[PDB]
């Protein structure tokens, strides 16, 4: 991986960027504060791949003459990586309460450790706000600044944007399977994670490489988005048939009621027999009624739906990179699809 | 008051605020979002009045040339304003929840509203990020458009750090009465409340109106921050001795544990007998043992302290103003004096 790389020296900043938000050196007052900001940074910023991070970094070399790689340009696409990374863990710290997650990564969710509870939501919006700290201390007089603040900014609108509609679509709680259509579906997926995951990384770089056309956004974000689709889509089918140990940790889609691209593609397949028996059987706790949800989508064939999905979807992307990434490397485009197929 | 004057024309725009940020008209799919949204905007950003956010009228008013005041100024400083207002709601929402209070101008908190419950996170970090969506709408083109951006965000890291610091000091369930010093009160209240609610929205009005050199903010912040300073303090003091009808309602202050202006000054004036009769009694929910805590107040002559206090709060104020108002016009200043006192 272009990704192994880079990430011992993306890694290793992270002791920089938390140096420089704690050293507010100049006002020992606010001492105790900014101690318990370096704890939510580290629990929270710490921990997982990095993938949306280091796609800042590899894209900002695919992208800048490399005679324009200078160690302070790098410091910056550190940093910016680093800016995805806590604009991901401010989501996450606040999804994790509003979902009322017990762990996430196998680790115990920050708002459940003892003596922390619904100040998290506050820890959360720390982490945001280190965002356009860190853009203004390593950034301030770059001529890329307000466009990565506003692009930031943009990030934040359509994740929360998309976080309402999920919650609107699925409410825990509320089995209402009228409300999972096709539509829908691809809608919070675009909102909800596409934008930050995939765009988000990518268009900063291209800021820092004094590409900020319109077009040039607009085509690499047409590519981009697709490829969150997908990302997303193969999520929800590794979710239940994924080899568990190969994957991760099982799945609980079907128990929590989740708008999954599964039963999606279920609903628009079904007898209304079918309906029924899904209706009665979906968002439950019971093990042998999420047993047997499983056994109604592997009756439909949605494996083989999700196969022929993956296979359609990679010439779709392919030709979406043929079409629209010049005049940017194919290589940005081509090392993320990569990864995720 | 020139507050009221101004208030139906801010009230009133009010209504485009909330057109321009639901037509998005170009998006259906993201149509149930937007409702959520407008319903989350006139429940939480209407009902209160508008002090801080007038305020940036009041003093657009007053620092700009009246031959630069042509309707779309004005539409940028009502939008301004609105703005302010934007952040404290979406400050308010998120600190009912950590508290869980009941009630907000004796009406239901937003998450205790059936159906919203802990989306209400979400929702006041959608009432945040509202506030760049106005600026970049009405603002864009215009040359403070950055330093408005920077003053905001400023804005909310300066007070989830007060935040951070009011939480670690008085954390609801832990009577210490060792945390609760003078350094650290000044230190919350300038952090938590200042800053947004009174250095906020006259700087705001300032780099609208061209006036965006450090010195001169740095000049207005020292004399905002202390009214701020003085305006929480007399919070503090009427929460137990105002009186309510004149006031509002009954204050909740000893019952809560919180760091209020009254337990520090008894603090610094107590016997060490009286040292514990406030560590017993202080934080509990007993009627007749808050009304004890009133009494150890009152024998300590803490509504003499503060009407001393006060006075003396007063002319330093004025002195302030007197000596760090100039190039503005010193009745920039005083309106809100003028409103606190
Ligand atoms: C921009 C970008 C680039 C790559 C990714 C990938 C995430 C990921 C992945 N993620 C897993 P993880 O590696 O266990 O985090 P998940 O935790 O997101 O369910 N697992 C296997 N391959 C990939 S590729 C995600 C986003
Ligand atoms: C910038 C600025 C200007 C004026 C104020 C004032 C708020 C306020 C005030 N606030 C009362 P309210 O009028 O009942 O909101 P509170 O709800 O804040 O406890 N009550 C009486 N006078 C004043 S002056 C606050 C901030």
């Amino acid at each position: 991986d272009v990704y192994a790389q880079e990430k011992q020296d993306f890694v290793q900043h992270f002791s920089q960027i938390v140096r420089v938000l704690t050293e507010e050196m100049g006002h020992p007052e606010i001492g105790d504060a900014i101690a318990r900001l370096k704890e939510v940074l580290e629990y929270n910023a710490i921990g997982g791949k990095y993938n949306r991070g280091l796609t800042v970094v590899v894209a900002f070399r695919e992208l800048v003459e490399p005679r324009k790689q200078d160690a302070d340009s790098l410091q910056r696409a550190w940093t910016v990586g680093w800016c995805v990374e806590l604009l991901q863990a401010f989501f996450l710290v606040a999804d994790d309460i509003m979902d009322s997650s017990l762990t996430r990564r196998g680790q115990i969710c920050w708002y459940q450790k003892p003596g922390v509870g619904l100040d998290a939501i506050n820890d959360a919006n720390l982490l945001e706000a280190c965002i356009y700290r860190l853009l203004k201390l390593y950034c301030r007089e770059q001529p890329y600044y307000l466009n990565l603040i506003e692009l930031f900014l943009q990030s934040s609108y359509q994740t929360e944007i998309g976080q309402t509609l999920d919650l609107l679509t699925a409410p825990q709680g509320n089995v209402d399977l009228v409300r999972f259509t096709e539509k829908r579906y691809k809608s919070i997926v675009k909102y909800k994670t596409a934008f930050y995951s995939f765009y988000l990384p990518i268009a900063a770089a291209m800021y820092m490489a004094g590409i900020d056309g319109e077009k040039e956004h607009a085509n690499a974000k047409k590519i981009l988005l697709e490829m969150g689709e997908f990302f997303q889509i193969q999520d929800d089918y590794l979710d239940l048939f994924g080899d568990p140990s190969v994957t991760g940790k099982i799945g609980t889609d079907i128990q929590d009621n989740k708008c999954s691209w599964l039963v999606v593609q279920c609903l628009q397949r079904a007898t209304p027999e079918q309906y029924q028996i899904l209706k009665e059987n979906y968002g439950q706790k019971e093990a042998e009624k999420v047993a047997r949800v499983k056994a109604l989508y592997e009756e439909l064939d949605l494996p083989a739906v999700f196969l022929q999905y993956e296979e359609d979807s990679y010439s779709h992307i392919m030709a979406l990179i043929e079409q629209y990434a010049a005049p940017l490397p194919p290589a940005v485009f081509l090392g993320l699809a990569r990864k995720i197929y």
